[PDB]
């Protein structure tokens, strides 16, 4: 591979030179002949591969706190790799795992909010045995990430991976997500997505009040056991009801979103140790609610009920209807949240700032890997300054990275 | 590998096998994908390329292994011996062309492969002739607003000092001045090549919608100088359904998008002139040309005229003017009469496509950066529609511009 490699910016004719790429780990799925790059999703490790995987950990943390080959480096290999021979893993420092975890979000190359990277608050959770247990830490996460509408971003760590018959997770794909039901007739009340998830929380005692917009319940699994429900205390979810700056009939839809935006259901990999239950949370970009949440076809999909009241020809699609109600439905969310004092930054905003980052680590750094594909946003794509933007994406490590659905893998006890 | 893309709002699943037969490099590899960048002969190299692509034309006409298949790799492989390279006959220039469409990653129009004039242009010498050939193409493709696509081959590459060029990027676009005060009127992304023709002695009105003139260059020669006649160019007023101010912002675009500056590889062959055309999707014109901050940069004229609080972003005061700019394009071709697509038309129409590929070809390469439209992507249903860019031949390829290369 080149040592340098050059990314151009279209719109402004910035040059900028990327060296991180040299540091690459694990496989973009491309290959010379072939290009992933729009493909979503492109046992244990042994002692012989997990000495390497520290090490390079270790080294890179050291180098990070400018004590790189010093005495305190070299005694942290050694009892690292001590701690490896006699009992096949080892256990981070907390220093480490705080590292670990902010790295993995500088590394999330999917990630346009990375410029807030070393603003986490990281909540070591290693002690907790029980799915009571992660209850209290997620309910504590919560909390503390909502902070009455000025949210702060966190990440709550359960206990590394063992020999994978002890796996903590949360079944949850998100913290707070609305559930879905499918009628007999073939409609789905609620949101689509959760459909299956919801049938789950269903037959393991979740009692539905099947509304259209009911909080989940939490599906813990703790050491491997059989996954337990909790509901969450509903003065913990922050929730903001979407009305409209001019249009007042916006508010008779009765369309409203949660505040916190948490992802539960990834995998934290650190100096080769795999957190599987490692929830993290930040604050929305309105597009995510504006136009996937709510417009997506296989989601809410109000774009038609949007545009009867907005009194658009929804005859020809070249009146562009469904574009002219999109960007008022993502004017109202805006709006809603800045109103409520609710954190939320808009596409244009959250991008340039992206842009800012992107130049800064490529200054201080040797480069930022992001993937165009979901840096761009998913709306007026090329008046924001991404889309000019060349990326290159590449796998550094420490790293967040799918897993399996717990329900296909686990094993009833 | 049989390689698998799925949609994840319809679940609909395709396996590609197509991708076996690529051999071009993408640029990415295991370890760094380069999708988001944009640009990343002999006799011995010549006769295998040629080999290759002798045999899927006539695989493709359900003759291989014929005599005519035996008889043209024997003719093919002597004429390389005796002239160093070879002439491709009009039934495989044609072939060749449409599959260089067929092929192309980055166009979302692909539907309408097989449906493309091909106009022979290989005995062409002088810039004169090369005028001549475009003029006829312009006509032929603008059809009094019923626009057909089509493509005019000039000779192939020699030795790269006889180089045919047409060093216009579009066949039609419009200038770009710089102003003393530093502002630009014109279109800005042309400024420089506005320039090389001001220098060459082309006399500029200084407007801002002057159609540029064609500057040809034959045979390695120096380019020359020409006026399309203005009734071969058609044009389109930007008026808006509801907005009767919009006509007062002077707002016009033309019909014809021709890129003119594209390399078509053949068979190992490379025709360095082969502007080829077809209709605007309609983004290209409201969302980039009109809107792009590099370009004529209406965003804030259009949200003033519509009164929109443009104190801060989150008032999606861009999105907003963004729209409407893009309603008025399409109104406006659409009641000259003048072929248009829009955004979802297109897009619907290109998934259509990949389904008939896969089904028919074994897949479909194309570059998700590109297919997803400049603005509502995630509304469009190739947002949701996992693609696998490779590259197949004959292909369309970037070349250097000529003003960097040409010897006077
Ligand atoms: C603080 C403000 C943040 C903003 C504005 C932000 C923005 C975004 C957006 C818009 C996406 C795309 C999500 C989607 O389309 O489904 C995303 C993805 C992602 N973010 Fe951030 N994020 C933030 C915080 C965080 C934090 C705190 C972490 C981790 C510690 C993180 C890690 C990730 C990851 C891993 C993804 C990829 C998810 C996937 O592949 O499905 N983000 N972010
Ligand atoms: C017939 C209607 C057509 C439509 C609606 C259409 C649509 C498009 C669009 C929207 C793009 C992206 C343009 C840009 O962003 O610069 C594009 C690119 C492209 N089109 Fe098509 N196109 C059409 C015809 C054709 C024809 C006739 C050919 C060749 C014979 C062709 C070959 C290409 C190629 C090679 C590109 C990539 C250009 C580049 O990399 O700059 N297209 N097309
Ligand atoms: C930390 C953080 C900050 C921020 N702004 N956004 C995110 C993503 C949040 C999120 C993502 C998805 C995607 C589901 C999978 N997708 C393929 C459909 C669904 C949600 F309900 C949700 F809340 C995370
Ligand atoms: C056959 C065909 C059909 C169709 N619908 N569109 C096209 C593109 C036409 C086109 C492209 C560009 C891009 C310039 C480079 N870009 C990076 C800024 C500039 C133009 F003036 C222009 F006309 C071709
Ligand atoms: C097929 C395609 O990769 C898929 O639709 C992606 C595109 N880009 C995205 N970008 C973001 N931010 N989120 C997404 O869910 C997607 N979906
Ligand atoms: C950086 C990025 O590759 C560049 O902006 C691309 C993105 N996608 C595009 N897609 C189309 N159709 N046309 C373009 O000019 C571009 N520009
Ligand atoms: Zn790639």
């Amino acid at each position: 591979c080149p040592r340098f490699l050059k990314v151009k910016n279209w719109e402004t004719e910035v040059v900028l030179t990327d060296t991180l790429h040299l540091k690459s780990t694990l496989e973009t799925g491309c290959t010379e002949y072939i290009c992933m790059g729009s493909i979503m999703h492109p046992d244990v490790a042994t002692k012989d591969q997990l000495f390497p995987l520290a090490k390079e950990f270790i080294d890179q943390y050291y180098s990070s706190i400018k004590r790189f080959g010093s005495k305190a480096h070299m005694e942290r290999l050694e009892e690292v790799n001590k701690e490896i021979d006699t009992t096949s893993t080892y256990q981070l420092k907390d220093t480490e795992l705080i590292y670990g975890a902010k790295h993995a979000w500088r590394n999330a190359s999917r990630c346009v909010g990375r410029i807030q990277w070393s603003k986490l608050q990281v909540f070591d959770a290693r002690d907790c045995t029980t799915a009571h247990g992660m209850f209290n830490y997620i309910c504590n996460h919560v909390k503390y990430a909502t902070n009455k509408g000025n949210l702060r971003s966190a990440i709550t760590i359960f206990p590394q991976r063992t020999d994978g018959k002890h796996d903590f997770r949360v079944w949850n794909s998100q913290l707070i997500r609305y559930a879905g039901y499918k009628q007999p007739d073939g409609s789905t009340l609620g949101d689509p997505a959760n459909v299956q998830f919801t049938e789950i929380c269903i037959q393991q005692g979740w009692k539905p009040p099947r509304g259209r917009f009911d909080v989940l319940p939490l599906l813990l699994q703790a050491n491997g056991n059989d996954p337990e429900l909790f509901q969450i205390p509903p003065e913990l979810v922050l929730e903001v009801p979407i009305r409209h700056p001019k249009f007042e009939w916006f508010k008779d839809l009765g369309l409203k979103w949660y505040g916190l935006p948490a992802v539960s259901n990834m995998l934290l990999e650190i100096g080769g140790l795999e957190f599987s239950a490692c929830p993290f949370s930040g604050w929305y970009m309105g597009t995510e609610i504006g136009v996937r949440d709510y417009c997506d076809n296989s989601r809410y999909n109000i774009l038609e009920e949007v545009a009867k009241k907005m009194n658009l020809d929804m005859r020809k699609t070249s009146s562009l209807w469904k574009d002219q109600a999109l960007v008022e439905i993502n004017i109202a969310v805006l709006y809603s949240f800045q109103s409520d004092k609710v954190t939320i930054v808009d596409h244009h905003s959250a991008t340039e700032s992206f842009i800012k980052h992107m130049e800064n680590e490529y200054r201080c750094r040797g480069g930022c890997p992001a993937d165009w594909v979901w840096i761009v946003p998913p709306m007026s794509g090329s008046i924001t300054p991404v889309f000019h933007q060349e990326m290159l994406n590449y796998r550094l490590t420490p790293s967040f990275e799918y897993q399996p659905d717990p329900w296909n893998t686990h094993v009833w006890k």
